[PDB]
């Protein structure tokens, strides 16, 4: 019994509209994704269920037609944590923090992509 908590903030600007192709490589959905409105946290959550495995999967929204984000997760048997957020389009970045151990917290943070100085 592994769990992953996952909070999605969104502030894209735009809805975060949840894709089909969202999948659980292992566990199962305690609460499962939805769309998200901007400015808007919400919170899933995933469940492990079976023996010497583990919670991984991946969230996959779109943004209304202009680009795909990708969520990763995966709370491991034994080992650490794992976790990614990545956008197909540079106009978009992800934030991610998220916790190490058993029943774990991770922060998806989807924002508008800012200009680096000089």
């Amino acid at each position: 019994a592994r769990e992953v908590h996952i909070d999605v903030n969104n502030k894209t600007g735009h809805t975060l509209q949840l894709e089909d192709k969202t999948k659980l490589d292992g566990g199962r959905w305690r609460t499962s994704p939805t769309n998200v409105a901007n400015d808007q946290i919400k919170t899933f959550v995933a469940e492990s269920n079976g023996f010497m495995t583990g919670t991984e999967g991946t969230i996959y929204y779109s943004i209304n037609g202009e680009a795909e984000i990708s969520l990763y997760f995966d709370n491991p048997f034994a080992g650490s944590n794992k976790y990614d957020g990545h956008s197909n389009k540079s106009q978009y970045e992800i934030i991610t923090q998220g916790g190490s151990g058993n029943q774990s917290h991770v922060t998806y943070t989807i924002q508008t992509t800012s200009s680096r100085y000089g």
